[PDB]
């Protein structure tokens, strides 16, 4: 029984962490085989950063102009060159700790571990979700720059985000392991702005799934509802639609529990209009929409308390 | 910016779990040297829980009779010892894996990473505080006993918790690393029930510092209060009494805000007195007692192991 916010083990991704030094500036980097990833604004000065022509600062650089620091162990940088916004540094060692991994784009909605990390050195793990506005609210301050972000489902790493920066409401923003930014950012200091946020329609749904699993109902009414409905009623309380992948996303949750998905869309549909009058689901006052149904579904017994 | 619920990295833990077999009965094991450490239920059957005589099971059982394995390697049993809940399987071969570590008992009010752990092999690491009521409030099924909590300090690991059973309302007992329970349980199935929980006042007023090191300032007035005063408030609303002690700790976060405690005092009597009305802190619209004023500290400043 419970039900926490939960991250993945982070081991196999600390003995990836290194430290990046180009000049004054110091980041996070990537070091998985002979390839150390970061982000390619290690090369800027904080002037750069207005207008930078990452390829016009990138080659007055030498192999030797990057510190790289495993531990405590000086790395030799034997190649360089940069793919959309990440920096690859070739570098003369294999990392013995390089697990197994793959690099994946997540979708919105996705959630991941963040292993946060200053001076190549992790100081903390936290669970984090792909916003739908493709920010992440992190917890991040300067110098955790090339801290990733991660999933472990069945031994193998999938690295799916490497932290860049903060926008001015106080969230984040990143790229792929490939360099591409989620959403419409820019690794540029200009005037952007996280557009106007949603709620996770489909996560809400499989953590009042998750409270059914624990053993609590409460909230579940008499009514169903029209997809249609649903998401027209939805989109006035700033919820994303919920689409017919998203309904069929929730079938193992919906079988586990005997309730319907669109019996479960009437249950949003009244908790939104009423508020939880003083009650708790999952010990939390508010709708919780970063747990996906895949992580309900890993998290919760297989066994519901009815 | 931002402010998360966030646990140490578990890399330094994840080398040391192991799974132990008695029997039928499997759960996990803590590998430190030369030592695996357990819940010493895994000697008893359900019907054994009903009322155990553990020397007596023990007595019975030779070192063949463990299986331990670490990742896909058997570990050789060589000896074996009970320290109060906890059992001792000294094995043929030290953990290349293990860190620096001590082991410690903490307080109420406290907080810790829990790696949680099946078979041997970890599914997820989450924070959590000790309860006043000597309860945590984890996220563990059945074959999660033996999963460990811990906090570190530059590379040392203290290990501080050791799950060994979930209550009837769902929250979960376990014992320091020495076997000794948090909590008036005894690892036996009878009629155990957590009492009546408070709220830790001191990890309250920590995480309003750690809303206004972010920004939101919305809850500050211009009143202060004595702690006498305070204390009356608290008492009302089943929150743990604050003392001078709590007042000290929390004076770096003080002087990091220039809010006085007595000052935050003030603003925390309103919103128990008044709600919220509406507005949420931190994004919650509860008042968050799960960080310590260390662990504000250490978010905010950004310190690494
Ligand atoms: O003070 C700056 C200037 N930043 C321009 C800029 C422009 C583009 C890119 Cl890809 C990167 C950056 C920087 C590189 C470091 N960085 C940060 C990343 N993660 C957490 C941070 C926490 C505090 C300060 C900085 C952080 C950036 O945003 C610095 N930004 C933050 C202001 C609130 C808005
Ligand atoms: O059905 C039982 C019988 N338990 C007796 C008992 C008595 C004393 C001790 Cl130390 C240990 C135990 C057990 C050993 C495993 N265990 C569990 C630990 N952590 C999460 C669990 C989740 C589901 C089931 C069991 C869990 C215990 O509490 C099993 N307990 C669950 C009922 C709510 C209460
Ligand atoms: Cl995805």
């Amino acid at each position: 029984s419970g039900f926490r916010k939960m991250a993945f083990p982070s081991g196999k991704v600390e003995g990836c962490m290194v430290q990046v030094t180009c000049g004054t500036t110091t980041l996070n980097g990537l070091w998985l085989d002979d390839v150390v990833y970061c982000p390619r604004h290690v090369i800027c000065t904080s002037e750069d950063m207005l207008n930078p022509n990452y390829e016009d600062l990138l080659i007055r650089k030498s192999n030797h102009n990057f510190l790289v620091q495993a531990g405590n162990v000086q790395l030799r940088v034997i190649g360089h060159s940069m793919q959309n916004c990440v920096l690859k540094l070739k570098v003369d060692t294999a990392n013995p700790k390089t697990p197994k991994y793959k690099f994946v784009r997540i979708q919105p909605g996705q959630t991941f571990s963040v292993l946060a990390c200053y001076n190549g050195s992790p100081s903390g793990v936290y669970q984090c979700a792909m916003r739908p506005n493709f920010t992440i609210k992190g917890s991040f301050l300067n110098g955790s720059c090339g801290s990733v972000g991660f999933n472990i489902d069945y031994d193998c790493v999938s690295f799916c985000y490497m932290h860049h920066m903060e926008l001015p409401t106080g969230v984040h923003a990143g790229t792929d392991l490939e360099g591409n930014f989620y959403g419409p950012f820019v690794d540029r200091q200009t005037a952007q702005a996280a557009g106007t946020d949603t709620t996770i329609t489909v996560n809400v749904l499989a953590w009042l799934y998750a409270a059914v699993i624990n053993g609590d109902r409460w909230f579940l009414n008499r009514f169903t509802t029209t997809l249609n409905d649903f998401n027209l009623v939805a989109m006035k309380y700033n919820y994303e639609p919920l689409t017919q992948d998203h309904v069929d996303i929730l079938g193992p949750l919906s079988a586990q529990t005997g309730i319907a998905v669109l019996d479960m869309c009437a249950s949003l549909k009244e908790l939104l209009q009423n508020g939880m009058n003083g009650r708790t689901i999952l010990g939390s006052a508010l709708l919780e929409d970063e747990f996906t149904p895949f992580d309900v579904v890993r998290q919760c017994s297989g066994v519901t308390f009815q």
